[PDB]
DNA sequence: GTAATTAC
DNA sequence: GTAATTAC
């Protein structure tokens, strides 16, 4: 799994792929939720050469 | 503006 | 309804 880098909102962030709920493709980016502690959803997206393997593998076996 | 999808 | 993400 590991860990996802990403920029949202003026702030950079670091979030723990297992904690990582959707995952999809949109042009050339990949845009995702995760789950940020209590009952909220967090959003976020990394250019695709930034994606770690395993973020690939989630968005291959959902591409929903 | 557009893409896919979401939080609020 | 809208702003948020990368890359044209």
């Amino acid at each position: 799994m590991a860990t996802v880098k990403f920029k949202y909102k003026g702030e950079e962030k670091e979030v723990d792929i297992s904690k990582i709920k959707k995952v999809w493709r949109v042009g050339k980016m990949i845009s995702f939720t995760y789950d940020e502690g209590g009952g909220k959803t967090g959003r976020g997206a990394v250019s695709e050469k930034d994606a770690p393997k395993e973020l690939l593998q989630m968005l291959e076996k959902q591409k929903k």
